[PDB]
């Protein structure tokens, strides 16, 4: 009863799913799991001047995201990654910007924006030829190792690893440069997932297209293995203007595939693939940091 990833992706899209709370101009960089049968969503916020983070009050249906409470974190967790770490029965929120390049906090209740532990170092390395430094981390474990993947707004994708038994912990400064292309082709927003029912991992990377932001996909048989381009052009993207079915945005940008199993394996079901992304009105201009990003959800057409 298993499904495979398609060679060509076709989606349908929701409209804009929520408007930012008073004081914010954008909701961004989503990470989501299903928790107690409800959607649990963290994201970045922007006021235009400063970036913060938030969690939505849990909601069962995407169509009710618009009415969900928006709960600011007292300490910013920009571009967050949320998961449940089963081997230690603890939730993890990883993010960027703070005392170290990447940071994490832990909790027993991921619904509380302010119930997270003191910040701990996740990654302390540095990259060359980048205006941003390490950005847009994700974490994913198989049965043996925990992996860190990240970007640099510079055409490179990077990876680090540790035995799972040493996590939660600090990857330190070391990393592997696993992919190298143009800045436009491998920009940011990297995510990695286990494809349920297949001996396959899925990587998506946000690219800058002629028509807007879009995602390029790659596959691997192992998390330490090589990545083969799948749907990796603007005309044949993982998700973008070409195939999103979205009428409100020409950009499909930093988000997360919907993870029903909240655990560290980042497993997605190819039979019911959905993508919580950020988009924006095509008419919106101004400084990048003030852009009015909004959540939407793509559902894969089978
Ligand atoms: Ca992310
Ligand atoms: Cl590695």
């Amino acid at each position: 009863g298993t499904c495979a990833l398609p060679s060509t992706y076709r989606w349908s899209s929701t409209g804009v799913l929520a408007q930012p709370k008073s004081g914010w101009v954008a909701l961004k960089d989503f990470t989501t799991v299903t928790h107690n049968g409800r959607h649990l969503v963290y994201g970045s916020t922007s006021s235009g001047s400063s970036y913060g983070s938030m969690v939505f009050s849990p909601f069962t249906n995407w169509s009710d995201m618009a009415s969900a409470g928006q709960n600011a974190m007292n300490q910013a967790a920009v571009a967050p990654t949320l998961f449940y770490f089963a081997p230690k029965n603890i939730w993890v929120l990883a993010y960027q910007w703070g005392s170290w390049p990447f940071i994490y906090r832990t909790s027993s209740d991921p619904t509380d924006p302010n119930g997270w532990s003191a910040p701990q170092p996740l990654f302390t390395g540095s990259i060359s030829g980048s205006d941003t430094g390490p950005i847009d981390q994700t974490l994913i474990a198989d049965g043996q190792n925990m992996y860190l993947f990240f970007a640099g707004d510079n055409g490179k994708i990077y990876r680090a690893s540790m035995p799972i038994g040493n996590f939660p912990g600090n990857f330190g400064s070391s990393y592997t440069t696993i992919m190298s292309d143009t800045k436009a082709n491998l920009f940011e927003g990297v995510q990695v997932y286990k494809v349920q029912g297949q001996n396959q991992y899925l990587m998506i990377v946000e690219a800058m297209g002629a028509n807007g932001r879009y995602f390029r996909s790659f596959t691997a048989s192992s998390l330490s293995g090589s990545w083969t381009p799948q749907a990796a052009s603007e005309g044949n993207p993982f998700a973008g203007k070409a195939n999103s079915g979205a009428t409100w945005t020409n950009d499909i940008s930093h988000g997360d595939l919907v993870r029903d199993n909240p655990d560290q394996t980042m497993t997605v079901d190819p039979c019911n693939l959905q993508f919580l992304y950020q988009g924006k009105s095509p008419n919106a201009g101004g400084d990048y940091n003030s852009l009015p990003w909004r959540p939407g959800v793509l559902t894969l057409r089978r």
